[PDB]
């Protein structure tokens, strides 16, 4: 995925950005959150989430979900590179392991793969 | 393996609607998934999808096994051509290697390697 985030800041801005937030924050993740370019879903007001460590995959997946209003019915995936995020994992564990150079955790959502 | 989605349209049927489709979504990917016949796993609800082309097998794949909701424990393979697509792969890359010339791109799936050991 191509983030916009990234076409709008610099690597040694978004460098810059984070360290600052964490050096604050040290319990913290720092979060970009992204529709999947072309995606049918809606959009999202909030890009930007520092979230508690603890909080697992599958509720911060409700945060987005909850931010958009997506209906229970319609179906939402989070995504994190080029799989899927096991939904158990806190997010300080999936910083850890999929944390971006810059120091941000990048997550890309969208909805059903619906036809024409 | 003959395909049910081939048996319903004709060439030219499936070739104007891709076309139609893609024209209008030049980034998403017009996807046909089936289970392979004679194989045990559950049939799935939906055999259409419109498919970012930025998302990869791996998360396609998720995708399908959430639409079956089959129990992580359980296998799933995927086939194109009759081979496991690479997971790394995004799915509009997948699209230009291995789509037919219908427009579509044919996933089959099953709860075993039916193209391999």
């Amino acid at each position: 995925m191509k983030w916009m985030f990234k076409e709008d800041h610099s690597l040694e801005h978004r460098c810059v950005e984070s360290a600052k937030i964490r050096a604050k924050y040290p319990d913290r993740v720092p979060v970009i959150v992204e529709k999947v370019s072309g995606s049918q879903i809606v959009d999202i007001d909030k890009r930007k989430y520092l979230v508690p460590s603890d909080i697992t995959v599958a509720q911060f997946m409700w945060i987005i979900r909850k931010r958009i209003q997506l209906p229970s019915e319609k179906a939402i995936f989070l995504f994190v590179d080029k799989t899927v995020p096991q939904s158990s994992l806190t997010m300080g564990q999936l910083y850890e392991k999929e944390k971006d150079e810059d120091g941000f955790l990048y997550v890309a959502y969208s909805g059903e793969n619906t036809f024409g």
